[PDB]
């Protein structure tokens, strides 16, 4: 694991974390102890190395006594390695508890601390974590690699008027014995997990039940809207269970976060985190819930061994997500989303350049901050491979037998791309000859678009392409013929694909874009996917009226998918360039630390 500084799993393995901590909003720190139950994997183990990032270590205690440890020099985004001297050499398989008293930094890359005014209520502050990929080390010292799986319990002291939740089953609350203004919330995760899956939120939260095993959590003002948007959750879970096997995590809860949450979703076990930008009014961005749910098998049960193999998490999840959406809405809809996905892949490979190392399916993250390498490639190129293999091996029903068996095979383990491919060869051993016509070295290791494009039903996509081509081939004297009735028989999804198609050939003349707004009133659409593509199109086609609208969306929410390219587009447009950097600098302090960093690089500030 080249993104980690800790002792690898071949040396020692954490089996358990007991986390006792207190959330202090006055200092914006979390303080407490992390007791790691560690098992030696080798004879005569005398030292052990842990990942940390911007942590302040008070002490380290084993068998009731303080021991020697030292902090290495910082290695940029990887943080600083912590070497602990064991008081007694350990034999193979021996286990000890190591108790580390620590404090986080207010600058922790895993954390965003929000003032009361940054929340919906305006009365209380809020805190959330985001550990994927390598941010867990910025909360607590650990072996910060997905190659190692541990269970955990935690006890979290917070101001009594707030709620704490984690990626675990709730196990009771009580007043803090050491401070009656505080509550302690207790948590147990009985299923071994990689530590990137550890999560915490503290805020003024309420819950409403929406299925036999799902509560929605968010601030008071978002609850009602959230319970409607996500009401299909149980029925998606049921489908995912038929596809991948039993849901083993107990509860499937949903937290709807303040708008600066950086991602569409994070598949935290027992408690998926989502962006409030999913709240369209009409359930249309639900693909994202199906994605999150699907991770309960692909990534949370079978996990990538290192981040070079992330495509295993994401490809299989997008594969299952799309099947779910195909069961609910039909096979032609699965093909629509898949083809859209391919178009997202063209964009990413155009953006990076077709020989860019990050357009490889398997990458080498040696000396690369995973947050800099992150994009749609592992999602859409990985999904593209699996879709290709599906058509090649005899269809969806057959490839789903493999996906289910693949989940049973590698449950509770961490794997590499070769583990995946060896299993693929074993399961289809009667089709080894078909398997060998695949160009493995290209699909897995070459940059750029994959070397073969699957087949796609075009039924639902045609009308989108048709209308997009009308706009692009149109001259001045054709603009009159565009009319609101053009949108008549398009779902929001087809409207989104319409724009996506059009965005790919941007810029268009300004007169076209003005006419589009004249007749389709896209300025009124609140659907965040559609609005995003629309503002992008307007900004790249140089419409100055779009400037305030795009600055507002870029900053009112902070989903990296939207905020990063809106800022880029704004910076590349001479008229908005200066407000773009200006707005970034005035918002920078109150941004998610990871979003802030990446936007800052994107703008060269
Ligand atoms: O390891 C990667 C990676 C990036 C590109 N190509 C291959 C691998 C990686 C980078 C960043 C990362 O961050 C996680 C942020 N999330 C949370 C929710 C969706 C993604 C996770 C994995
Ligand atoms: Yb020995
Ligand atoms: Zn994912």
């Amino acid at each position: 694991d080249t993104c980690s500084l800790a002792s690898p799993a071949s040396v020692c393995r954490t089996k358990h974390l007991h986390l006792r901590c207190s959330v202090d909003f006055t200092r914006r720190t979390l303080t407490g102890t992390a007791a790691l139950t560690v098992q030696s994997q080798e004879d005569n183990l005398r030292s052990l190395v842990l990942d940390t990032k911007d942590l302040t270590i008070e002490k380290v205690v084993i068998n009731g006594q303080e021991v020697k440890y030292a902090l290495g020099e910082r290695q940029s985004y990887k943080g600083s390695p912590m070497e602990i001297s064991l008081p007694i050499a350990l034999s193979k398989n021996q286990e000890i508890v190591i108790e580390i008293s620590f404090e986080t930094s207010p600058k922790s890359s895993a954390l965003q601390w929000l003032t009361p005014e940054q929340t919906s209520g305006k009365e209380h502050p809020y805190l959330f974590s985001q550990c994927q990929a390598i941010h867990c080390r910025a909360i607590l010292p650990c072996q910060d690699t997905p190659s190692v799986k541990l269970t955990y319990t935690a006890e979290v002291s917070v101001p009594k008027e707030l709620v704490a939740l984690m990626s675990a089953i709730r196990d009771g609350e009580t007043p803090d014995p050491e401070d009656p203004s505080r509550k302690i919330y207790k948590f147990i995760q009985k299923v071994p997990i990689p530590c990137y899956l550890i999560a915490l939120v503290v805020g003024a939260l309420e819950s409403r039940q929406i299925g036999p095993r799902t509560l929605v959590w968010s601030e008071k003002e978002q609850v009602e809207k959230s319970a409607y948007e996500f009401s299909e959750t149980e029925s998606m879970l049921k489908i995912a269970e038929d596809l991948g096997g039993p849901y083993v995590w107990g509860q499937y809860d949903l937290l709807v976060l303040p708008p600066s949450f950086p991602y569409g979703g994070m598949e935290n076990p027992c408690l998926t985190f989502v962006t409030p930008t999913l709240l369209a009014g009409d359930k249309s961005l639900s693909n994202v819930i199906a994605h999150e749910i699907s991770h309960s098998w692909t990534g949370n049960l079978v996990t990538n061994k290192t981040w070079d193999h992330f495509w295993l998490n994401e490809g299989h999840t997008v594969y299952l997500e799309r099947h779910i959406c195909g069961r609910l809405f039909g096979e032609k809809f699965r093909h629509f989303n898949a083809l859209g996905g391919w178009g997202e892949l063209q964009n990413s490979v155009k953006t990076f350049g077709e020989t860019h190392p990050f357009t490889k399916l398997v990458v080498d993250l040696t000396d690369i901050d995973p947050d800099v390498a992150y994009s749609s490639v592992p999602y859409e190129k990985g999904f593209a491979l699996l879709f290709y293999l599906e058509q090649l091996l005899g269809g969806p029903e057959i490839f789903l037998g493999f996906l289910k068996a693949y989940v049973e095979k590698f449950s509770y383990k961490s794997i590499t791309t070769d583990d995946w491919k060896d299993f693929l060869y074993s399961y289809f051993k009667d089709k080894v000859d078909v398997l060998n016509q695949v160009d493995w070295n290209a699909w897995l290791y070459s940059p750029g678009l994959p070397p073969i494009k699957p087949n796609y039903d075009m039924t639902l996509t045609n009308a989108c392409i048709a209308l997009s081509q009308r706009w692009i081939t149109a001259k001045e004297d054709d603009l009159n013929s565009f009319n609101a009735t053009d949108l008549k028989d398009l779902s929001s999804h087809q409207l989104n694909e319409f724009l996506a198609q059009t965005l790919q050939r941007a810029p268009l003349p300004l007169g076209h874009i003005k006419r589009m707004q004249e007749v389709y009133n896209f300025n009124a659409i609140n659907n965040s996917e559609i609005r995003f593509r629309w503002l992008r199109l307007c900004i790249q086609s140089k419409w100055e009226d779009a400037i305030p609208l795009a600055l507002k969306m870029a900053t009112e929410q902070g989903r990296m998918k939207f905020t990063r390219p809106l800022f880029k587009d704004l910076a590349a447009f001479d008229k908005s360039h200066d407000q773009a950097v200006r707005t970034y600098q005035e918002h920078k302090a109150s941004m998610h630390p990871v979003t802030a960093m990446l936007v800052g690089k994107d703008l060269k500030v």
